[PDB]
């Protein structure tokens, strides 16, 4: 059980499928993060054994750009996912706070996000709901790494979130809206993130969730806004390759990570 391994402290905040709380290991004293997925408000999309089968694989997975999952617990009331706690906060909050944000800076971010997606794709894990909220900074350090949270949770878990409805609509893939989605959906979301890091504006706009989803669904976007004239043609080529409507025709995370822009604008 959870009580035999970790002791609960303060509430760090609310996540996707439950509340996050700071917990300490009862033997090593290491501070961890626990996601309390309430069985009453969250439904199980998969069979009890297939959830544990994936969790077992997730525990073995280690990469510098993905949140490390330590252990999983389950009772008659909740579900407990214990992992590495990150102190740097939301990546976008750090970007906004900066004095200057160049193409080199955005490539450093997207190169890190793609490496992370490439690893989970090689290990048959999908995100589906990838957005800025799911991009955390490891620590408050100067050269701190980006960590992707909530990977694989969408596959096994599914409630109402009106205050977070418009937030998810900007980054969602058209196939996900159709119903038939695969791993390609994460490349589209990274495309939206890349588009916003370069221009500051979402490629699919609207005053409400429906208006945003309709634009997402039609799949048409432009490089018409004045901020796109400063942006290199190589970056635009990558966004074009990433926001390809047909998922079959859409380029993979491995090939997206292997682009002229990613290579030249990093190391």
């Amino acid at each position: 059980i959870f009580s035999d391994r970790y002791k609960g402290q303060r509430v760090l905040g609310k996540g996707s499928f439950g509340e996050v709380i700071l917990c300490k290991d009862k033997i090593t004293g290491q501070e961890c993060a626990v996601k309390v997925i309430s069985k009453r408000q969250v439904k199980q999309k998969t069979d009890k054994e297939s959830l544990l089968r994936e969790v077992q694989l997730l525990k073995q997975l280690d990469h510098p750009n993905i949140m490390k999952l330590y252990e999983f617990f389950e009772d008659k009331g909740y579900f407990y996912l214990v992992g590495e706690v990150y102190t740097g906060g939301e990546l976008f909050d750090e970007i906004i706070s900066r004095k200057r944000f160049s193409e080199v800076d955005a490539a450093r971010i997207i190169r890190q996000v793609l490496s992370g997606i490439t690893y989970m794709h090689k290990n048959k894990i999908v995100h589906r709901d990838l957005k800025p909220e799911n991009l955390l900074l490891e620590s408050k350090s100067k050269d701190a790494n980006i960590r992707i949270i909530d990977f694989g949770l969408s596959t096994h878990f599914e409630s109402k979130k009106m205050k977070d409805k418009i937030g998810t609509a900007y980054y969602i893939a058209p196939e996900v809206l159709h119903g038939t989605y695969d791993e390609k959906c994460d490349v589209w979301s990274t495309g939206v993130i890349l588009y916003i890091l370069l221009s500051g504006c979402p490629p699919f706009n609207g005053a409400n969730e429906y208006d945003i989803l309709k634009k997402v669904e039609k799949g048409k976007y432009t490089f018409e806004l004045p901020q796109w004239k400063k942006v290199s043609e190589s970056a635009k080529d990558l966004i074009r390759k990433m926001l390809t409507y047909v998922p079959s025709m859409r380029i993979s995370a491995r090939d997206a990570l292997d682009h002229e822009w990613i290579q030249t604008y990093t190391k």
